[PDB]
C-alpha cells in the first residue's frame, strides 16, 4: 500500500482536467495535504485552449467552482474531471475512485453553506501571471459558497476559485498563475 | 479529542476586546506541524466603533499574552473560556495546563524584539472578502511593532490591522481568512 | 533528533552570500508535512552594499542548489555547516546524507522550467516589518525566473527580492518572515 491517504490531489503534472469556459480547456494543479484540523493547500492553473490561451478581447477574469457531496465525492457534471482527482500514489493517483474524503472538506461550522459573502469564508490575495511580479492577478477562494452572480446550487461542500485582473491589459498572454499556498479548517 | 490543535473553536461567540470587552469574534486556529505552527486567523467586529466603522477609525489592534507554560495571562484581551485543545468542533472541557509547543520560538523571535523584521509577518487581507478593500495585517511574535508593551509575558502574539488612506466608514470591520506559519518553541 | 525539519537554525550566524561570502543571515525552515513542505524564510544583511542599502541597489538574489541526494553542492552560496536536521534550537553535528523528501518535486517543477508560472511563488514582504516598505519576493523551484542558471544541479530553490521604484537608501536590508509551501519529491 504505496497509498498516501493524507494527500488528495490532481497529480503534480495533470493533463487537461477542468473547464474554465469549455471542457478540458485548462490544467488545474491542486494539492490538499491533511495536517489534522487544517488542510494545507497549493493551487496553480494553466489555460491550454480558448479565449484564455491566449487572453483575447475583453476577458478580465476566470472562475472555477468545485462541488462535493456529503462523502466529499465530486458531483456529477463537475467542472473538475474526476478521473485523476484521488489520493496520492507516488506522483500518480489511485486508480479506484475514493468513497470518502470528508476529512479534506471545508468545515461547515467555520464556513456555513449560505455564508459565501462572509469575510471568514474568503481567502483573498494576489498571484502573478507567468510568475512575473509586474503582472498581478487577484485570487479569491471561497469555501462552501460564492460571491459572484448568485449560487444556491446544491452541494454539501464546495471550493470556488476566482481570478480577476480588472484594469490590466494581458491580451496575447497565456492565462497561467504563480503557485499559491493557503490553509482552511477541516470538517473532521 | 486532538492535542495537536489549539483554537478559539471554528464558530466562536464574541471573545475578544479591540476597543471594549467582547466587541469582536476572533477565529484563531493553531495546528502543530512539528517545529512549525500552521495558523489561520479572521476577525469580525460585533459592536462599537468598528461595527460599523465610524469617525476617524483606520486601525484595530489585539495583543494575546501567555505565561511560561503557554497559558493565557489574567486580564487577557482574548477570553480564556473557549481557548483550548480541539474536541470535534468544540473545545475540551478541562482548561489546558501546557501549550509550550504552540508558543513562538524565543531564539527566532526574542522577547521585546518586535521592531526586528524577522519577528513580523506582514500581508494584505481584504474587508468582507472584497478584493477592492485591502487592509494591512501585521503579526508580531513575542513583541509589538512599537515601543514597549510594558505588561510582562513569557510569550505573545500581536495582530494589527490598518487601512490608512481608505474610507471604509459604515462598513462592518471583518477580514478575509489569512494563513501564516511560525517556528515553535519546542 | 527531529528528522521532519531541515533548517538553518532559528538564530543563524552569517551563513549566505548575496554579494560576498557570509554577508547575510538567511533563516530558512523546511517542515515536512507528507506530500508538501511547509516553509518560512527571512533574510538580514550584515555587511556590504545591502547593510545599509547604498547607491543604485534595488534587488538581491540567492540560488541554493542540491545534488540527487538533496545535499548542498560544493561552492554553495548557503553555508553547509549549520544546514541540517533539527536538534532542539540547534542542528545535528554530523552532515545529513539524504534529504530527498524535502526537495521540490520534479514532475510539478521540472528542471530548468524557471520561466513556467507554476514553478514560481510570488508575493510581497516588507522591509523591517514595515507595511509602508514593500519588497517583492519571487521564489523559483528547480529553476531561476531570470533565465539559464548554467550550473548543473538535481534540485534548486531561488530567492529574488526586488524593490524597483523605491528609495530605501540607508536602511539595512531585512525582511518580514514569509510562509510558503511546495510539492515534495517523495
Ligand atoms: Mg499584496
Amino acid at each position: 500500500k504505496n497509498n498516501d491517504k493524507l494527500t488528495l490531489w490532481t497529480t503534480p503534472a495533470p493533463s487537461p482536467n477542468c473547464r474554465l469556459n469549455a471542457e478540458k480547456d485548462a490544467k488545474l494543479t491542486l494539492v490538499l495535504t491533511k495536517c489534522g484540523s487544517q488542510i494545507l493547500a497549493t493551487v496553480s492553473v494553466l489555460a491550454v485552449k480558448g479565449s484564455l490561451a491566449p487572453i483575447s478581447g475583453t476577458v478580465q477574469s476566470a472562475h472555477l467552482i468545485i462541488r462535493f457531496d456529503e462523502n466529499g465525492v465530486l458531483l456529477n457534471n463537475s467542472f473538475l474531471d474526476p478521473e485523476y482527482w484521488n489520493f496520492r500514489n507516488g506522483d500518480l493517483t489511485e486508480g479506484t475512485a475514493y468513497t470518502n474524503a470528508v476529512g479534506f472538506m471545508p468545515n461547515l461550522s467555520a464556513y456555513p453553506k449560505s455564508h459565501g459573502k462572509t469575510a471568514k469564508s474568503n481567502i483573498v490575495s494576489q498571484v502573478y501571471l507567468n510568475g512575473d511580479k509586474t503582472k498581478p492577478v487577484t485570487l479569491t477562494i471561497t469555501l462552501n459558497g460564492t460571491q459572484e452572480t448568485g449560487d444556491t446550487t446544491p452541494s454539501a461542500y464546495s471550493m470556488s476559485f476566482s481570478w480577476d485582473w480588472s484594469g490590466h491589459n494581458y491580451i496575447n498572454e497565456i492565462f497561467a498563475t504563480s503557485s499559491y499556498t493557503f490553509s482552511y479548517i477541516a470538517q473532521e
